[PDB]
């Protein structure tokens, strides 16, 4: 000298931070323009950095994977999903009532969790791996971001009620 | 929702990097100090650490952050051709293993990953924007005539402690 593509992340290959930033925008003005609903979750894997303590960064990896795995196997278009931060993913619903991507959501959180992986040097449990989830409607001016800070703050609800759970923000 | 037919990676290897992974390098170090013991050879380990690296990804996210992780790591592994092993060893630690190789010889190789690391200043893919110049911080140690695997480890990272309390951005021989 072949560069790998810049919008997907490298651990999960589902779209990163900004390629997700970058789509919402483009749903919500899309959703906007002809009068359509648009849904956004956020979903956090829990206990995350206890294990990476616990079992070492490579088992961290190998949990970002898996939990990655569930979610974009539930992600075909026209949903988005996304590794949005160490321990993040989010996800777009458009055209779907609430109820439905909260159906999804608790899909996911039963998925995740419903079987023991374990560790593949050792063969030793790594515990069950449950997830967090919060999601929010589209209000009818509201932009991406607007949008996105009521689904996180549905996922802090979802944490402090003890996680492993989903929340919608209109409650 | 049962997905395609897929099979299971090298479990020894590290995703990001494709480097091997701590377990490897563990077992690998243990190996490789038996064998110098039987062998009445000389061997070699170091541990490499990306300097401010909670620092970028806070400034520039966990994107960019994984970008550096493989710029530094595709760096350490042009040097590590076998008999050498390299490894992604923590989220942010590297470390590598110098069978059959003089101190001398590793102390200029680290000087030589740290001068090339530095060499570029790396802009992001998607914005363009400069990252700045990425540094890095070595320890390494000489193996000692009966020493286990971890203890050569030890003196390997109290030196790579040394080069950050030294101001980082350079290389500390265990042997001070
Ligand atoms: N999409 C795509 N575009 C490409 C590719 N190769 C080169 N380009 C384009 O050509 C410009 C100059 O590449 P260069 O002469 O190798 O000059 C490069 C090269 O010397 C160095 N560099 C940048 N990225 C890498 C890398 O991933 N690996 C290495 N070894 N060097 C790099 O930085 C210089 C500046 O890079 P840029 O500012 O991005 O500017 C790059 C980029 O815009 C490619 O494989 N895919
Ligand atoms: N001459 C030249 N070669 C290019 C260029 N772009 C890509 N390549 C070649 O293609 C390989 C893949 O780059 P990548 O997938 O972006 O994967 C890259 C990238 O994720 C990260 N990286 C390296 N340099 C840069 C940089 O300047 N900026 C950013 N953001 N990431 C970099 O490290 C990985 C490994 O880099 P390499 O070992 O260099 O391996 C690079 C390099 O050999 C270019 O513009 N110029
Ligand atoms: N881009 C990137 N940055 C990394 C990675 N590993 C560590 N870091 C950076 O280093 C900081 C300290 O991480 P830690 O002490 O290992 O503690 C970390 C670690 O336990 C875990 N973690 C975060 N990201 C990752 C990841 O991609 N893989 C794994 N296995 N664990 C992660 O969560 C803790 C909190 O992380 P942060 O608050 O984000 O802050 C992290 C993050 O900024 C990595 O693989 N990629
Ligand atoms: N039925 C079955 N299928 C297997 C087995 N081993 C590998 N596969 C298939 O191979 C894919 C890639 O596995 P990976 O590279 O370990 O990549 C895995 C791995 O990094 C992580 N992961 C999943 N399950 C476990 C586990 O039980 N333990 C650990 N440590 N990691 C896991 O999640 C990633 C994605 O996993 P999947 O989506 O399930 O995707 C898996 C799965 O389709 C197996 O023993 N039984
Ligand atoms: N190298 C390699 N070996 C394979 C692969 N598929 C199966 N094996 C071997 O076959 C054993 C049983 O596989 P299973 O019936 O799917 O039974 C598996 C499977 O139900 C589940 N499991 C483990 N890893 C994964 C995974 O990555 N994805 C999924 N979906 N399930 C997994 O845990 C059970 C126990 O797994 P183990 O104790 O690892 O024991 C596994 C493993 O030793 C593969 O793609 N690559």
């Amino acid at each position: 000298h072949v560069r790998r593509d810049a919008t997907t992340d490298g651990l999960t290959n589902l779209a990163n931070r900004k390629a997700f930033d970058d789509e919402l925008d483009r749903a919500c003005a899309e959703a906007e323009e002809g009068g359509t609903t648009i849904c956004l979750a956020v979903l956090d894997i829990d206990h995350f950095k206890g294990f990476n303590d616990t079992w070492g960064h490579q088992t961290g990896d190998q949990v970002i994977r898996y939990v990655a795995s569930v979610i974009g196997r539930v992600a075909a278009p026209p949903r988005f999903a996304a590794r949005y931060g160490g321990e993040e993913f989010a996800m777009i619903f458009p055209r779907e009532a609430a109820s439905v991507v909260a159906t999804t959501l608790e899909e996911i959180r039963v998925e995740v969790s419903s079987r023991m992986l374990k560790r593949r040097s050792t063969n030793e449990d790594l515990g069950a791996i449950t997830v967090s989830s919060g999601f929010a409607e589209r209000k009818p001016g509201e932009s991406g971001h607007s949008v996105m800070e009521r689904a996180d703050a549905a996922l802090y609800a979802s944490k402090r009620g003890g996680r492993n759970r989903v929340t919608a923000a209109e409650s």
